[PDB]
Order: C-alpha cells, then structure tokens, then sequence
C-alpha cells in the first residue's frame, strides 16, 4: 500500500511494508484515517540524519498508538536503513516495544540505527520535497524556525 504525507512544502509518497510490519502499518493507517496527524508539525529536523513528527502535542513527548500508549516492535534484519527516505517509528533498543504515534524519515543510510527502531516503509516519490525539507533552517534544538506542517496523511490510490 501507498500513503501520501501532505506538507506545507509538498507531498511525500511512501510504500508501506504491510506483510512484514502489519502492526506498525495498521497503526499508521488508522491514525492517519482518523485525522490524528492532520495539522501537526515535524518538531525535529536534523540535516543528513532524520526528520521526526507525528506528535499531536508537537513537543516530542506526546502521542499514542491505536493499541494503547505503546505497541510491540516489528524489527527484522531484512529491513535496513540502507537508503534515503526510510519511514520508521520513533521510540530505542534500550526501551523495547515502546512505539506510539511519532515517526521519522531518514536523510541517508544509517547503519547505526539498524535494529533500534521499527522500519515500516520507504519513500517512492516526492524526493524533491524531502530535499526542500532537509534545507529548511532549524534552531539550536533542531526545531524548524518556520513550522513544517503535516496537513494530512492519505492512502494513495490510482
């Protein structure tokens, strides 16, 4: 399945790994469908590393899953941070099975993250958009100066 993250800087299209990560994918889809991510921000943007959002509070401390506060990890060797635009759940290995609503998108291969967070999709379109996002200025605390806003996350058809 494909989803489209609609931002104030353009659209990001992701392929979801339904077969491998059904729990993470179902969470992401059900939260998206219920409008849980509408008018939220990416609160952390680190060039060459990751961009993180999916907190309704926008502080980096909030958000929950459809299963409760946390849900279990779907972590596999076959899914790796081996390319730009990987879609993952925020949480690490120190505190396992602590996935909520927050997610991040990678800016490059990041082998140090392998086994640490649930990967459940990858960017398949809107690479220009991701480039734009990477170049958006942030402050000392990695918070974008001008807000990067998720308008909606929709299931892509056609």
């Amino acid at each position: 399945q494909g989803v489209r993250i609609i931002t104030n800087y353009g659209d990001l299209k992701f392929e979801l790994f339904c077969s491998q990560c059904p729990k993470a994918c179902k969470n992401f889809l059900a939260l998206s469908a219920s409008g849980y991510y509408k008018n939220t921000i990416f609160h952390k943007n680190i060039k060459g590393f990751i961009i993180q959002g999916g907190d309704p509070t926008g502080t980096g401390k909030g958000g929950e899953s459809i299963y409760g506060r946390y849900f279990d990890d779907e972590i596999y060797p076959e899914l790796k941070y081996d390319r730009r635009g990987i879609l993952s759940m925020a949480s690490a290995s120190k505190k396992p099975n602590t996935n909520g609503s927050q997610f991040f998108i990678t800016y490059s291969s990041l082998p140090q993250l392998n086994g640490e967070y649930v990967i459940f999709g990858k960017l398949i379109d809107g690479f220009e958009t991701l480039n734009t996002l990477e170049n958006c200025p942030s402050d000392k605390s990695h918070k974008p100066i001008d807000e990067i806003i998720i308008k909606d996350i929709v299931i892509h058809s056609n």
